[PDB]
């Protein structure tokens, strides 16, 4: 298995499935409502004009999550199939003017190992340096661009607003460009102040790349959105037509529609019921031997957990014989893989039932 | 402006949009039924492994085309959220180890920039050439992969059986890939013996895209379908987890029923339905002079119009100015673009009533 994905996919048809970070959680009551007019939803799609669709879903979930400065002007914002589609096109756009990628690490690693695929070398920044610390001129003048994944997988560090002013500002001295990942941004308010604010406010060049996969169990129906500064300079809009012509607008109305429940109290219900399943493993876990949680304070849909004295690989393999399927976290560390030897990752975004089966088998494993 | 794509994006909002390829015509009765049901095929989403429903799916839309000896073992056909992705993760799996392509010409324009946008040369082999004679040995020594689109888009061209045996065949004795793009195979019955029976007898190194969008109106919920030879030797499958873990069930619910619906009469439905509007073309344009059809025999889903007087950008310009968005024809011949200098694209899988409507304004701008 050479990437997270490739473990993921053993996990994709067990019942105790907690590897991929996708939402598998059972539908409320208020999403439910929406899954049941999908006929009426479809009728809609044949009938209205895509842009206003897909206008209003923008709309909708921007202002959701507190980006209102997003340009909202026809063609700024790109629906993609997938946020890794959205990042396919950004790294093969960079690959044609840069050399050299500043990303932070650890982070969720296909976005390296597209990065990489596409041409580009890459120089990690640790997570300390890259929020409580400024970043060096030597670094800055050697990379054509710096990637934060904010709130970060498997972390969910939240890059702070004043420490993203004074990023997109460096980055404005040597024209490079800044370029984030919120795939997450959903989960955790400390995401929720206007980026789009900071960043057009800086004047760098850079590009944000959405994502409203993780929040709702919509059975992978969903979008990666690929909004870029005007000076981009990067042939981001080219390579997008290269690959689509635009995105289902069914897909569009099911998160305008799934955006505006979480509006309507929606999202407040999310955070809670990740914060319970958060607590959930956590308190089946953090009096064993060994156990620590090293983000105490994540608010993200994934969980990492630390293990003293066996690797992240040997309980993943002790837990396959129980049927248990989560990930070993070597994997994120991307330019270390040793540095992610005792720890695996949980998926959060499941029913709590089979969440508690599958921690109840993580302790017995660890208790061996 | 710069890709076909692009002038298709100018059409998509329009009443009178007989641009893109993409299946718009109104959903039959039957196809309204799979529609209706969606919150009960949502629920055995949500409720069965992805496996079976996916293994469903690839059996149905195989079969219903005639393509028995597809691999069926898990992890031989990669679903993919289109057909250009799946031509991403090909052409970048080729940059690895070939340098030049042999591709036929014309063809769909985002074949050949997502061949040259990774990094591929292209050298173009016409129709006449390619289905009815032995490629070369210069030629073939010169190339580490032949890429055929059958049927071919824009001419509706399928490649015979014989043909394809022997073509196989050369690639085998000079160890090319063979790569087909079979989108259009539900068009036309022309196409439907068994490919992947030739391609595996002959035993060369095979690569074969299916697309599930072109055929049913499915508001672009669709599949391409990357199937691959065992020895490939391309690194397509690590490219593939890179992009993505999987498509949406639910899509892969529909595709097995709409697939159903077309092996329970649909299909035969489908091919009149495009007859008949071809039909409403060709004779709304019957005594116009200076017309002509280059592809007389095309089942295609879209129709090639020529005119000994006009280049298609003028046509295209002058309906334009009536609110009619076909396609202009240049970039088609994405060798040599005057090739295609007077004609236009018509889009076929349209409801009858919009689609007359705009040949009319063709009929009357062609009689000024
Ligand atoms: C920060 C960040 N940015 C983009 C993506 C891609 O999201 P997408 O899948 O396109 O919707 C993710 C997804 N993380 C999932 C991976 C499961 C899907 N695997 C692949 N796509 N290779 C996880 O960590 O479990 C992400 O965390
Ligand atoms: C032979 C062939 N192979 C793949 C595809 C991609 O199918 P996809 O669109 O990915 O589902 C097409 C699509 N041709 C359509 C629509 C073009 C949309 N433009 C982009 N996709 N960039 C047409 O001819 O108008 C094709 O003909």
């Amino acid at each position: 298995k050479e990437n997270l994905t490739q473990w993921a996919y053993l996990a994709l048809n067990s019942e105790l499935n907690i590897a991929d970070g996708h939402a598998r959680q059972a539908l409320s009551p208020g999403q439910q409502k929406i899954v049941n007019e999908l006929p009426v939803l479809w009728a809609e799609s044949e009938q209205r004009p895509v842009q206003q669709i897909e206008s209003e879903a923008h709309q909708a979930y921007f202002t959701l999550l507190g980006q209102h400065g997003y340009p909202a002007e026809p063609g700024r914002v790109l629906s993609c199939y997938s946020s890794s589609v959205s990042m396919e096109i950004l790294a093969r756009s960079l690959s044609a003017s840069v050399d050299r990628v500043a990303l932070v690490h650890p982070t969720f690693d296909n976005i390296a190992d597209l990065l990489r695929g596409n041409g580009l070398d890459l120089v990690p920044v640790e997570e300390d340096a890259l929020h409580g610390a400024d970043l060096s001129a030597e670094l800055l003048s050697s990379v054509g661009c710096v990637f934060v994944t904010t709130p970060n997988n498997p972390t969910g560090r939240v890059l702070a607003e004043e420490r993203l002013r004074r990023l997109a500002e460096q980055c404005a001295e040597h024209g490079t460009v800044l370029a984030l990942d919120t795939s997450f941004r959903g989960f955790d308010a400390a995401a929720h102040y206007d980026h789009y604010a900071v960043l057009q406010e800086a004047g760098c060049r850079w590009v944000v790349i959405e994502d409203t996969g993780k929040l709702w169990p919509t059975l992978d129906l969903k979008a990666g959105l690929l909004v870029f500064s005007e000076d981009i300079g990067l042939p981001v809009e080219k390579i997008y037509s290269d690959i689509l012509l635009g995105v289902s607008p069914l897909i569009l109305a099911l998160i305008r529609e799934f955006s505006r429940d979480a509006a309507d109290g929606g999202l407040a219900d999310l955070h809670a019921f990740i914060l319970h399943n958060r607590s959930v493993v956590r308190r089946a876990l953090a009096g064993v031997e060994g156990v620590s949680f090293p983000d105490p304070e994540s608010r993200s849909s994934v969980e990492r957990v630390a293990f003293a004295g066996r690797t992240g690989t040997e309980v993943w393999e002790e837990l396959q014989r129980h049927h248990v399927f989560a990930l070993p976290c070597r994997q994120f560390h991307w330019a270390e893989p040793s540095d992610g030897d005792h720890m695996v990752r949980i998926a959060l975004s499941r029913s709590t039932e089979p969440l508690e089966k599958s921690v109840q088998v993580l302790r017995t494993v660890l208790e061996t």
